[PDB]
């Protein structure tokens, strides 16, 4: 069956769409080359459409059919709870699609009377209705870019039922989605890492190979790959678990009527076509991939005789490191796990490549670099290209966004030399200028939602990343240059200028005392000779990463 069918009729935008970068001095002294930045828009949907639509081969074997029962049997192990209303209401993210039905995400999270009634019809239609397509909405997602060289990106598609039904994907999965990954593959669950977890796995990982080989393996449009059958497994799989009567019926109506596909409408209320693939805005996209991705690679590794392999899962992100068999069986070996992939109904996007050196692997968007701590001990962090951070961060100085990437960015990229070089001092100078530092600003990281004042960081990176993250120096050649050539490219002053905006700064901030003079302290220790001693905060032992910052949950994509 084809992903989607279409009418016709456009995806179309619900309020004016800004696609050039706007500028502001603030912005400017960030980065110059505004020409070079731009939001993707309604306006290349129809591009999108084209790439997402495609007919799908699925063919398992014994090797599908294998770790298939492995996955049910760790499934049986799971307990999960219904979630009741009030719990479902408080997990929704501020600034989530209002729904059509008078209420939105502010009244749903302060149990509004209205938000809490309507929701609860919706629960009662799917506990006496398994049947009936729900309606989603497909919206074109606006996401900052860099043009690249060779090569705009037209814009993602984001399909969503309304907000009362998302609440109840909530009490009926939400217990099962925050278990049931762990349960099943163990260590291979990416979402319970930290940055730092991450690559303590990958580094221990690769050096537990007598000849390590690697690679990320990049899906063609994962979610347009996902099946009816592959969505009825996810649904088979859930009903494993020891779940409440009712959760069980929502599971099947909502897996049956909303997650298997149906019809598919635009904002201005036109028929747009039909879904027969993953809704990437439903509460089980990211539990859903993680799961699904889990099973075809697991089995495609087994299927390709792949030795000693180590997988390392998030979503459709998927990292394989194995027992390398020399460079020309580790080629055909990829090629015939592509193939499995492929018959699974999991083609390639870039073929996969075989690595030797963990730093050449990118997953996650992110690749393994090497630092060293103020005693000169090496220590092995995550970075990533900065072009794509730096213009969003130039766009949310210009203009102000519900969620900010700048703040996801310093937090899970907090030991790099760009995030502290140059995000911290950007964010900090403008947060000075507005004097909005004790503003708690909202972030999104994967899905999940916080809730976060940037004078909470200096604690915050110190309990994720550890105090190591205030000292990194002897970056890599190839990171400093990696940076340096993003600087040049998008017109962001030279390192140099900004650890002399770092010193007025971190003078700025050491003034205010309190946590202010912490910022100044911890976070710009790099930008002077005579360094100040960094001793844990009582602040990071005190708080609690995991909960006490958390703003809720997005299974799926935005809206
Ligand atoms: O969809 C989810 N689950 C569904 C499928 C079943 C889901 C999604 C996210 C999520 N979390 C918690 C753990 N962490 S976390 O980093 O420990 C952290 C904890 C508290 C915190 O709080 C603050 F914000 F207050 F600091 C901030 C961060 C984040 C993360 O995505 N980790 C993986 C990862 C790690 C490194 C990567 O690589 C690179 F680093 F490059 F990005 C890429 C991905 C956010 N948990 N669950």
């Amino acid at each position: 069956s084809m992903s989607y069918s279409w009418t016709g009729a456009l995806v179309t935008p619900c309020a004016a769409e800004e696609q050039k970068l706007p500028i502001n001095a603030l912005s400017n002294s960030l980065l110059r080359h505004h020409n070079l930045v731009y939001s993707t828009t309604s306006r290349s949907a129809c591009q999108r459409q084209k790439k997402v639509t495609f007919d799908r081969l699925q063919v398992l074997d014994s090797h599908y059919q294998d770790v298939l029962k492995e996955v049910k049997a760790a499934a049986s192990k799971v307990k999960a709870n219904l979630l009741s209303v009030e719990e479902a209401c408080s997990l929704t993210p501020p600034h989530s699609a209002k729904s059509k039905f008078g209420y939105g995400a502010k009244d749903v999270r302060c149990h509004a009377r209205k938000a809490v009634a309507h929701i609860n019809s919706v629960w009662k239609d799917l506990l006496e209705d398994s049947v009936t397509p729900i309606d989603t909405t497909i919206m074109a997602k606006n996401e900052v870019f860099c043009v690249q060289p060779e090569k705009r990106k037209p814009a993602r598609l984001i399909v969503f039922p309304d907000l009362g039904v998302r609440v109840c994907e909530k009490m009926a999965l939400y217990d099962v989605v925050s278990k049931l990954p762990l349960a099943v593959m163990g260590s291979s669950y990416g979402f319970q890492y930290s940055p730092g977890q991450r690559v303590e796995f990958l580094v221990q990982a690769w050096k537990s190979k007598k000849t390590p080989m690697g690679f990320s393996y990049d899906t063609r449009c994962f979610d347009s790959t996902v099946t009816e059958s592959d969505i009825r497994t996810e649904e088979a799989i859930y009903q494993c678990c020891d779940l409440d009567p009712q959760a069980r019926v929502a599971i099947k109506s909502l897996t049956e009527r909303l997650y298997v596909g149906g019809p598919l409408t635009n904002s201005r209320g036109e028929n747009c076509g039909y879904r027969r693939c993953r809704a990437s805005g439903v509460l089980t996209t990211s539990c859903g991939n993680t799961l699904t991705c889990y099973i075809k690679a697991r089995a495609a590794c087994r299927a390709a005789g792949l030795q000693d392999c180590t997988m390392l899962v998030c979503g459709d992100d998927l990292v394989v490191i194995c027992e390398s068999a020399g460079v020309q069986e580790d080629a055909a070996s990829l090629r015939a796990f592509t193939e499995a992939m492929t018959r699974y109904s999991a083609p390639p996007g870039d073929p996969p490549q075989p690595e030797y050196d963990l730093e050449l692997i990118t997953s996650c968007s992110s690749n393994v670099s090497v630092a060293h701590d103020g005693a000169g001990k090496r220590v092995y962090y995550l970075t990533r290209d900065p072009t794509t951070p730096l213009a969003r961060a130039a766009w949310e100085t210009a203009r102000h966004t519900p969620v900010n990437s700048w703040l996801g960015n310093i937090i899970m990229f907090a030991p790099t030399l760009w995030a502290r070089m140059i995000l911290m001092t950007h964010f900090f100078s403008v947060l000075i200028a507005r004097d909005q530092l004790e503003q708690a600003l909202n972030c999104e990281i994967y899905g999940a939602c916080y809730s976060i004042e940037p004078l909470d960081l200096p604690p915050i990176i110190q309990r994720l990343h550890g105090l190591s993250a205030f000292s990194l120096h002897s970056y890599s050649p190839g990171e400093i240059n990696r940076v340096a050539a993003c600087l040049r490219k998008l017109g962001v002053p030279p390192l140099r200028a900004w650890r002399h905006r770092a010193r007025s700064v971190r003078a700025r901030l050491l003034s205010r005392g309190g946590r202010a003079a912490i910022c100044g302290k911890y976070l710009f220790n790099w930008a002077v000779r005579t360094k100040l001693k960094l001793t844990p905060i009582a602040a990071a032992g005190r708080l609690d990463l995991s909960g006490w910052f958390t703003a809720g949950y997005s299974g799926g994509d935005i809206y």
